[PDB]
């Protein structure tokens, strides 16, 4: 019966139908705006997590065409998220090998630099200042950029190539594609460099991988640098402006990272945890066989959307569901998505955040929100939320 994005996005609110949902009907038939015939939306963490990691659901089934979606373009089927197990468990091992939880902390002290000088020029440009321009899009690009090791001298031509998908750009038709092949060019290019020649940062480390004999191909890894390059930013800018807008706001927050610096991290797991970011949840899953959930059991061809954001505010697993508690003692939120096809940069978008936070705390303690709420810039964030412009004073 009901239409599934049940409404357009208003601030980080959640649409009050979910709760209802939660405590009566945890698991809804919606139809979703296209594909064919119904879908189950799941509401609550322990269904979620029964159909986010449960062998039983296929993502590739869902790049049938008749397969309910949010957007007119069915997915391709050579993406990761719609890969299925033999492979995808492949590829996750390969990329898996390369993109390690160690050298993602051993970009911290990098990071913490470039954050460093973002907010250098946001303090040389003075009083009042668009948080977005100076900190939210150049930062995850930049950070990107790091990890890949692209040549300090072409970064640049990145940042086009990036800002160049966001939300909205150059609008100059569909030449975009002129954008996408000299760039696709570029990194072809530069993954057959590390190829014959490996360094120490991802490119370099995926064209090393090995699983028992096991290789990429040149062609991978041009698909996941990219796969990643996108996905990461869009993300990482929305989100960062996401977690500034929860800690001014409310500004008691705010104060408790000034106070205590110390407690940055339990603060972005709270507030990941909270934000609604993803706004029609996860990729479909398709049962391939009969799972049985919260409340009905799924059949072996009926789609399910997983909506993260209402198992993270599930009133059976977290006390003050609704609420920011910085000192919650345990977390167990989904907001990076569970089972095979938990986030790949989970832990790159946690450094992201952590420094950003913690930045802005040593930098700026009188850091506060410098327009009106009401009137802020929401993107329409059918698919990511998140802030077109947020001015901020100190
Ligand atoms: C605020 C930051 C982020 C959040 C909240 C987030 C959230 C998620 C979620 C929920 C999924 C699972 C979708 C599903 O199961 O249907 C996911 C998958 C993924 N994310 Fe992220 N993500 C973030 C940052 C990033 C970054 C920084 C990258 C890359 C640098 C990235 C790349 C991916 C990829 C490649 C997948 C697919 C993994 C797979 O299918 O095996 N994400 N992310
Ligand atoms: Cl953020 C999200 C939620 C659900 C599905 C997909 C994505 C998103 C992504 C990642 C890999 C392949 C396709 C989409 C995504 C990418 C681009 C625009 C919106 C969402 N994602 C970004 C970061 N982590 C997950």
């Amino acid at each position: 019966v009901p239409a599934y994005p049940f409404s357009l996005p208003h601030a980080l609110d959640l649409d009050p139908h979910y709760a209802e949902l939660r405590r009566d009907e945890p698991v809804s038939r919606v139809r979703l705006p296209y594909g064919e015939g119904t879908a189950w939306l799941v509401t609550r963490m322990s269904d979620a997590r029964i159909v986010l990691g449960d062998s039983r659901f296929s993502t590739a089934a869902a790049t049938d065409p008749a397969t309910p979606r949010m957007f007119p373009t069915p997915p391709e089927p050579d993406g990761v998220l719609a890969q299925d197990p033999p492979d995808h468990t492949r590829l996750r091992r390969l990329v898996g090998k390369a993109f390690t939880a160690r050298r993602v902390e051993e970009m911290r002290p990098r990071v913490r630099s470039l954050v460093d000088s973002l907010l250098d020029d946001m303090v040389a440009h003075g009083s009042p200042a668009d948080l977005v321009e100076f900190l939210a899009v150049p930062f995850p690009v930049a950070v990107i950029c790091e990890l890949l090791g692209v040549p300090l001298e072409d970064r640049d031509l990145f940042r086009t190539f990036s800002d160049a998908m966001l939300s909205s750009t150059r609008l100059t038709a569909a030449e975009i594609q002129r954008v996408q092949q000299d760039f696709m060019v570029y990194m072809d290019g530069l993954v057959a460099q590390r190829r014959d020649a490996p360094t120490e940062d991802l490119l370099g480390a995926l064209a090393l991988a090995t699983d028992n004999d096991d290789h990429l191909t040149k062609g991978e890894i041009v698909n996941m640098g990219v796969s990643l390059l996108i996905a990461g930013h869009e993300t990482s800018v929305n989100q960062i402006t996401n977690l500034v807008h929860l800690l001014l706001t409310e500004r008691k927050r705010y104060e408790s990272l000034v106070a205590d610096p110390a407690l940055v991290p339990a603060a972005v797991e709270e507030m990941l945890r909270y934000t609604p970011l993803v706004s029609a949840g996860s990729f479909v899953r398709v049962a391939t066989e009969d799972v049985e959930l919260s409340t009905v059991t799924v059949r072996a061809g009926e789609p399910c959307v997983v909506h993260f954001a209402s198992a993270n505010r599930d009133e059976e697993v977290f006390d003050h569901a609704d609420e920011l508690d910085f000192h919650r003692e345990r977390n167990p939120h989904i907001a990076f998505g569970h089972g095979a096809h938990h986030c790949i940069g989970a832990q790159l978008g946690r450094l992201e955040l952590q420094e950003a936070l913690s930045a802005l705390v040593r930098r700026f303690p009188t850091l506060d929100l410098a327009e009106p709420v009401a009137g802020l810039k929401w993107k329409q964030g059918m698919l990511i939320r998140g802030l077109e412009r947020q001015i901020v004073s100190w």
